């Protein structure tokens, strides 16, 4: 006897109690309509795994059944969920709203954190930080390539510097040195966050987590910025030297500064013009910045068609604008 | 509106007709107890989605409730069909009777024909041959080196000869090369045999597949030998000389013929004595072969405690014994 089990409740979580002891005798031996004497004498049962792609039937006289195994016959269940899966993203991408309530994601594993990770990065349109621990960087080091790909500036916070060769021409690459990270912080976009504890779930620690919640996007902003002012920038690679996008204006200035000396430079910028509340896109040539860090000010000073604006990232209050959306094009070697 | 679609329907394949539908709203806009509103007001439907994996509900004042992407949604779905999968090995491992009807399993792909390759190689307990086209070893190289690990023999059989630098010390792996092979041969322990066809599904062609039906195993042994005939030995690699283990005599007394002669060789078989039928497991020294490729004869002179016998492999009809099951141990480097 099979003996059933647990398992067969689970399974029953999906599947019929005859779809679910017809497999269970082909697995533990396999023959022809024995099957239908233990215990049903119907074969619908069988008609049924069939198309689930759980049982073949092979030439007969009599018609004998057989089983796949476990591992195959999952393999096509799983390969199944693939196409639900992507099916329903497509759609979703076809019809979902856009003003939605915020929330928090929390993750059951490292696993599925890099999954939530990942995903998140799939969908950077401008720039993504990732402040990570020297331990992870060769688990994130395809989703950072594909992802600099897509023209998408990506904003890297790093211990100990890996080898950048694969990276020399792959899109807008920067790189920072840290003293030490603990666990893994990702932003995307300035429009939300997600989070990776180290190493192994280590027992009762912090949970790692998705979210989207405006109070958790100005903490890590914030904490962010703080790795910054001690950071030291260690690589700089502008593989696209006119669409070099950012949306954290810290970010943003930090490159105007090293630049706008030898070099003239050019924006895009859309933002929420403090004065209106109004969404504008605005272009220009930057001819200054602030970047005064214990005055907790960063911002570029844009020259519109019709005099100088200042432009601050998120949360900005006291410039002109605020931006999370900047393209800088870059003006010519010489000068 | 979400508007549904077929997608609907499959997943109705498992799922409620609620669990679908607070899902779908939960996607495509992310509401608490709006979800209530359209359409039906119980909420049983989202203590349901919440055992699934496929919703959190977050503090509230009112309460409010949030879905996983699908990406992570089926993640976490995907990760409990491992659990059963795994688990149905397992107990099948403990209760699965010996004594089967022959049969074939077809595979839809190359990904789960090498599914079922690997599936096999695991089982392999004491030799397993791999014909092979070069396209296809970085595909299987890890998986060779696994099975060459417990032990167990590894007979190539490959075109152009790849980078055995990683596989120094592993195991017992010979390696031969053959002129032009177009699709992988997969026999493992005599008892079963695996088939993959060149590169993608190369539109109708032959099908790939598994199956233990004598007929195929005859005809794959049969193959081989030929492809055996004409194959070069390129590699061979002793990293076991008090067990070297083959199902394939032939292959055995390849062996032998290269070394008996510069060292002694000992021997434990078990097999068919072909004049009882009974089994039986001997052992002895190894004191001569006849490996007669006109003849249709392989064969190993064993002697046993009384006397000298011949075993010959799979199929044997002449020798003393027909064998699968040969373990070598081999004796000492002087002579
Ligand atoms: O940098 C200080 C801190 O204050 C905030 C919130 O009011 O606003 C500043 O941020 C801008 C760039 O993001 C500054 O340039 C601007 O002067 C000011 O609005 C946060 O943004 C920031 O964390
Ligand atoms: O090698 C010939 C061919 O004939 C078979 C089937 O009768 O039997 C031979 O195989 C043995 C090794 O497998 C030989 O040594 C033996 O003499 C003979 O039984 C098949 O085995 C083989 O394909």
């Amino acid at each position: 006897s099979h003996a059933l089990s647990e398992i067969g409740f689970t399974k029953y979580e999906i599947l019929t109690y005859w779809t679910l002891l017809v497999y269970g005798p082909s697995t533990a031996k396999e023959i022809s309509t024995k099957s239908g004497i233990p215990y049903n004498r119907v074969y619908d049962t069988i008609s049924s795994l069939k198309l689930r792609g759980f049982v073949t039937e092979i030439e007969g006289t009599p018609k004998v059944y057989a089983a796949y195994s476990p591992r195959i016959a999952f393999f096509r269940f799983k390969k199944e969920l693939e196409d639900i899966m992507k099916k329903l993203e497509i759609e979703l991408n076809n019809v979902k709203k856009e003003e939605q309530r915020p929330a928090i994601w929390r993750s059951r594993s490292f696993d599925e954190a890099i999954e939530m990770f990942r995903e998140s990065l799939y969908s950077a349109k401008n720039e993504v930080i990732v402040v990570t621990p020297s331990e992870f960087f060769e688990t994130i080091r395809e989703d950072l390539i594909k992802t600099l790909e897509r023209g998408v500036t990506v904003s890297l916070y790093i211990d100990k510097i890996p080898d950048l060769s694969e990276f020399k021409g792959k899109g807008n690459f920067f790189v920072r040195q840290f003293y030490k990270l603990n666990h893994l912080i990702g932003m995307t976009d300035g429009k939300e966050v997600v989070t990776i504890q180290n190493a192994t779930f280590d027992s009762i620690g912090p949970p790692s987590f998705k979210s989207t919640y405006p109070e958790i996007i100005f903490s890590q902003y914030s904490l962010i910025i703080e790795i910054f002012k001690e950071s030291t920038l260690e690589k700089e690679i502008i593989g696209n030297p006119k669409d070099i996008r950012f949306f954290a204006m810290f970010h943003a200035v930090d490159f105007v500064k090293n630049h706008l000396k030898n070099r003239n430079i050019y924006a895009e910028i859309t933002g929420k013009n403090l004065e209106s509340g109004r969404l504008e896109t605005l272009t220009g040539r930057v001819v200054g910045y602030t970047l005064s860090l214990r005055e907790a000010v960063n911002n570029i000073h844009l020259e519109t068609e019709n005099g100088v604006v200042k432009v601050g990232g998120m949360f900005a209050v006291i410039e002109d604008y605020e931006s999370t959306e900047i393209k800088f094009i870059m003006g010519v070697d010489l000068q």
